[PDB]
């Protein structure tokens, strides 16, 4: 349903830890730049988990976060994540 963006992106950015949290911000500067400007990396660089979670939500809203966040997981080799999220996905599409 709606999990993923309401609940499951915190989720995951929970698995990370706080090396990896760090690596995520970089590929997503890397994602946001040069499309949304220089202005969100503020937020960006200084926010914990929680927040980083909703304000990724401000520039892409819904599923869009969640989506974003998946294939920074990919690039950075936590393919635990992109696993445990297609076990998720695919479960909650059949029922």
């Amino acid at each position: 349903s709606s999990f993923f963006p309401d609940f499951g992106l915190l989720l995951y950015l929970e698995e990370l830890n706080k090396e990896e949290l760090n690596t995520f911000k970089l590929f997503l500067k890397e994602t946001m730049e040069p499309e949304h400007g220089l202005t969100p990396w503020n937020e960006v660089k200084k926010a914990r988990r929680e927040d980083l979670a909703n304000l990724m939500k401000k520039y892409y809203p819904g599923e869009k976060a969640w989506s974003v966040s998946l294939k920074i997981f990919g690039k950075m080799n936590r393919k635990d994540l992109c696993e445990r999220a297609k076990e998720e996905i695919n479960w909650s599409a059949q029922l």
